[PDB]
């Protein structure tokens, strides 16, 4: 797992991203989409938004990559001790999306990107190798929960 001093550089990075939900949350999905437009296709909801522009002008994209990043800001805070939190994301994200593990992967490629983007500073190669970590083990436990379902 991460020791506590790779926890701090996480949460101390998350404080950061909780500066700005909204405008971290919207940078993530886009390149999400721009990245592999596969995943694109599992949200019935953003269907009419076909170009970088569109998406960057959607205020309703904006408000659900806030909702992406505070969930799993309340996962992360947990640190080691998350299957609560884990469980019922595992639970819709299986069953309802039908969200496969590599698309955990993209995702988590994302984020780090936009960390890197918003933070060139504060997220060096220490706090990435965490963040790294911590990712990991989030899609991890998405993973084996996947196979409790
Ligand atoms: C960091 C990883 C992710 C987190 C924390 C997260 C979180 C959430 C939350 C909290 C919801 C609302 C409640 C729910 O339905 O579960 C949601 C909905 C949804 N998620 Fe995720 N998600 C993640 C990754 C993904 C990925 C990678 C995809 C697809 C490529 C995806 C597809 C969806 C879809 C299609 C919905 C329903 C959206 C709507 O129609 O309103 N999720 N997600």
């Amino acid at each position: 797992g991460l020791s506590d001093g790779e926890w701090q550089l996480v949460l101390n990075v998350w404080g950061k991203v909780e500066a700005d939900i909204p405008g971290h949350g919207q940078e993530v999905l886009i390149r999400l989409f721009k990245g592999h437009p596969e995943t694109l296709e599992k949200f019935d909801r953003f269907k009419h938004l076909k170009s970088e522009d569109e998406m960057k002008a959607s205020e309703d994209l904006k408000k659900h990559g806030a909702t992406v990043l505070t969930a799993l800001g309340g996962i992360l805070k947990k640190k080691g001790h998350h299957e609560a939190e884990i469980k019922p994301l595992a639970q819709s994200h299986a069953t309802k999306h039908k969200i496969p593990v590599k698309y955990l992967e993209f995702i988590s490629e994302a984020i780090i990107q936009v960390l890197q983007s918003k933070h060139p500073g504060d997220f060096g190669a220490d706090a990435q190798g965490a963040m790294n970590k911590a990712l990991e083990l989030f899609r991890k436990d998405m993973a084996s929960n996947y196979k409790e379902l």
